C-alpha cells in the first residue's frame, strides 16, 4: 500500500528560503479520493524544530501544501520531518511587504526594521524609511485582502490582460514588459514596476489587482525578497 508514496518536498534540503515558506508535498501518484486526503495528510504530518502549527491545503490531486501559521524564525535552520523523510532548511532574512489599499503604500521591513532604497524631485515620496508610494487594485479589479507569500521572481516577463479576464484586443487589454516581477497569487497576483502609472503611485488605486511600484522601489523590493516571504494586503 504505497498510495500516499512522497516523490519529494520543498523546501529542499539545505534551501534557503523566505519566512513564510510552505512545506509543499508532491506525491507519486494523485489521490483522487478527497476522502483519502485526510489519511494522506496524517502520513505527510510535518513537524519542524522550531515547532509550528500549520494547515493542509490541496493544490492539485498530487501535491499538498502545509502552510505554517506563523512566520518561520529568519535567519535560522529549520529542521522538518514528513512523514519519517528528515529534512531540513534555512531561512534568510524576514522581508514583509505590507500593502494597505487605503493608504496607497507598501512598506517594506527587513527583519522588523522598515528600510527602502537610498532616494535620489517631481514624484511623491515619503520620509518614512520603508513605506512606498503604491497603487492597488481599481474597484472593478481591486487586490485582494489577504495573507499572501512570494511564489516567484521574475525578470521581463510578458503580462496580458486575460489574468483578469480581458483579451489582449479588448477596450482595456493590455501586454506589458514587466521589469520587476514578485510574484503572489498562483492565479496571477505581482507586486512589480509600474513605470507607466507613475501618476497614481502613492494617490490612486488605479491597477486591476497587481501591487504597482516605482521602478526603483520594485528593483529593490525584488532585490530584498526571497520566495516564500511574507506579503500581506490590507485596506
Ligand atoms: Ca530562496
Amino acid at each position: 500500500s504505497y498510495g500516499f508514496a512522497v516523490a519529494s518536498v520543498l523546501p529542499t534540503r539545505g534551501q534557503v528560503v523566505g519566512v513564510a515558506h510552505p512545506v509543499v508535498v508532491t506525491f507519486s501518484a494523485p489521490i483522487t479520493n478527497p476522502a483519502n486526503r485526510h489519511a494522506a495528510e496524517r502520513a505527510v504530518e510535518v513537524k519542524s524544530t522550531p515547532a509550528m502549527t500549520g494547515k493542509f491545503e490541496w493544490l492539485d490531486n498530487d501535491v499538498v501544501q502545509w502552510v505554517p501559521d506563523r512566520f518561520w524564525p529568519a535567519h535560522s535552520t529549520v529542521e522538518l520531518s514528513v512523514g519519517s523523510l528528515s529534512s531540513d532548511f534555512k531561512t534568510g532574512p524576514a522581508v514583509v511587504g505590507v500593502a494597505s489599499i487605503s493608504q496607497h503604500t507598501f512598506t517594506v521591513s527587513i527583519d522588523g526594521v522598515e528600510e527602502g532604497p537610498p532616494p535620489p524631485h517631481h514624484r511623491v515620496h515619503f520620509g518614512e524609511d520603508g513605506v512606498m508610494p503604491a497603487s492597488m487594485g481599481r474597484p472593478e479589479y481591486p487586490t485582494p485582502v489577504g495573507s499572501y507569500t512570494v511564489l516567484s521572481k521574475e525578470r521581463s516577463v510578458i503580462m496580458d490582460s486575460s489574468s483578469v479576464g480581458i483579451p489582449v484586443d479588448d477596450p482595456d487589454g493590455y501586454r506589458l514588459s514587466v521589469d520587476y516581477a514578485v510574484r503572489i497569487t498562483s492565479r496571477g497576483l505581482y507586486v512589480h514596476s509600474a513605470p507607466w502609472a507613475l501618476p497614481a503611485l502613492g494617490l490612486e488605486n488605479v491597477s486591476h489587482g497587481c501591487i504597482s511600484l516605482s521602478r526603483e522601489d520594485a528593483e529593490w523590493y525584488y532585490n530584498a525578497v526571497d520566495i516564500g516571504d511574507p506579503v500581506i494586503v490590507q485596506e
